[PDB]
Protein backbone atom coordinates (compact mmCIF):
# COMPACT_ATOMS: atom_id res chain seq x y z
CA UNK A 1 0.00 0.00 0.00
CA UNK A 2 2.78 2.04 0.60
CA UNK A 3 4.25 1.26 -2.50
CA UNK A 4 0.81 2.07 -4.33
CA UNK A 5 1.21 5.10 -2.60
CA UNK A 6 4.24 6.40 -4.10
CA UNK A 7 3.26 6.19 -8.01
CA UNK A 8 -0.49 7.64 -7.02
CA UNK A 9 -1.49 9.68 -4.45
CA UNK A 10 -0.48 13.17 -5.94
CA UNK A 11 1.10 15.70 -3.27
CA UNK A 12 -1.10 19.01 -3.39
CA UNK A 13 2.29 20.78 -2.27
CA UNK A 14 3.49 20.94 -6.10
CA UNK A 15 0.08 20.91 -7.65
CA UNK A 16 -1.20 24.09 -5.57
CA UNK A 17 1.84 26.03 -6.94
CA UNK A 18 1.19 24.81 -10.35
CA UNK A 19 -2.34 25.87 -10.58
CA UNK A 20 -1.41 29.01 -9.02
CA UNK A 21 1.15 29.72 -11.59
CA UNK A 22 -1.45 28.71 -14.15
CA UNK A 23 -3.81 30.87 -12.96
CA UNK A 24 -1.72 33.64 -12.68
CA UNK A 25 -0.11 33.64 -16.45
CA UNK A 26 -4.43 32.96 -17.33
CA UNK A 27 -4.77 36.36 -16.35
CA UNK A 28 -2.04 38.26 -17.64
CA UNK A 29 -2.94 36.71 -20.83
CA UNK A 30 -6.26 38.05 -20.49
CA UNK A 31 -4.38 41.05 -19.52
CA UNK A 32 -2.20 41.06 -22.87
CA UNK A 33 -5.09 40.14 -25.34
CA UNK A 34 -6.79 43.14 -24.20
CA UNK A 35 -4.09 45.36 -24.36
CA UNK A 36 -3.29 44.03 -28.15
CA UNK A 37 -7.11 44.66 -29.16
CA UNK A 38 -6.25 48.02 -27.49
CA UNK A 39 -3.64 48.68 -30.35
CA UNK A 40 -5.28 49.19 -33.77
CA UNK A 41 -7.19 52.03 -33.38
CA UNK A 42 -4.36 53.98 -33.78
CA UNK A 43 -5.05 53.72 -37.81
CA UNK A 44 -8.46 55.71 -37.03
CA UNK A 45 -6.27 58.50 -35.70
CA UNK A 46 -4.30 58.52 -38.69
CA UNK A 47 -7.64 59.05 -40.73
CA UNK A 48 -8.86 61.56 -38.90
CA UNK A 49 -12.27 61.19 -39.34
CA UNK B 1 -2.47 33.89 -40.67
CA UNK B 2 0.18 36.34 -40.32
CA UNK B 3 1.34 35.58 -43.53
CA UNK B 4 -1.97 35.77 -45.56
CA UNK B 5 -1.78 39.27 -43.92
CA UNK B 6 1.67 40.34 -44.79
CA UNK B 7 0.47 39.79 -48.33
CA UNK B 8 -2.85 41.54 -48.25
CA UNK B 9 -4.20 44.04 -46.18
CA UNK B 10 -2.50 47.48 -47.46
CA UNK B 11 -0.58 49.70 -45.49
CA UNK B 12 -3.14 52.21 -44.35
CA UNK B 13 -0.09 54.99 -43.72
CA UNK B 14 0.98 55.27 -46.75
CA UNK B 15 -2.60 54.67 -48.33
CA UNK B 16 -3.99 57.94 -46.58
CA UNK B 17 -0.92 59.95 -47.61
CA UNK B 18 -1.75 58.81 -51.33
CA UNK B 19 -5.07 59.60 -50.79
CA UNK B 20 -3.41 63.35 -49.88
CA UNK B 21 -1.52 63.51 -52.56
CA UNK B 22 -3.93 62.73 -54.67
CA UNK B 23 -6.55 65.58 -53.59
CA UNK B 24 -4.07 67.62 -53.42
CA UNK B 25 -3.22 67.43 -57.38
CA UNK B 26 -6.77 67.42 -58.00
CA UNK B 27 -7.26 70.40 -56.52
CA UNK B 28 -4.55 71.80 -57.90
CA UNK B 29 -5.09 70.90 -61.55
CA UNK B 30 -9.07 72.22 -61.18
CA UNK B 31 -7.77 75.54 -60.48
CA UNK B 32 -4.76 75.43 -63.02
CA UNK B 33 -7.81 74.05 -65.91
CA UNK B 34 -9.65 77.31 -64.43
CA UNK B 35 -6.57 79.84 -65.01
CA UNK B 36 -5.94 77.91 -68.65
CA UNK B 37 -9.59 78.86 -69.56
CA UNK B 38 -9.66 82.23 -68.09
CA UNK B 39 -6.22 83.31 -70.24
CA UNK B 40 -7.54 83.25 -73.72
CA UNK B 41 -9.81 86.28 -73.46
CA UNK B 42 -7.00 88.58 -74.16
CA UNK B 43 -7.45 87.89 -78.04
CA UNK B 44 -11.01 89.80 -77.05
CA UNK B 45 -9.03 92.56 -75.64
CA UNK B 46 -6.86 92.98 -78.54
CA UNK B 47 -10.21 93.41 -80.69
CA UNK B 48 -11.68 96.36 -78.48
CA UNK B 49 -15.10 95.32 -79.04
Amino acid sequence: SEAQSRIQDADYATEVSNMSKAQIIQQAGNSVLAKANQVPQQVLSLLQG
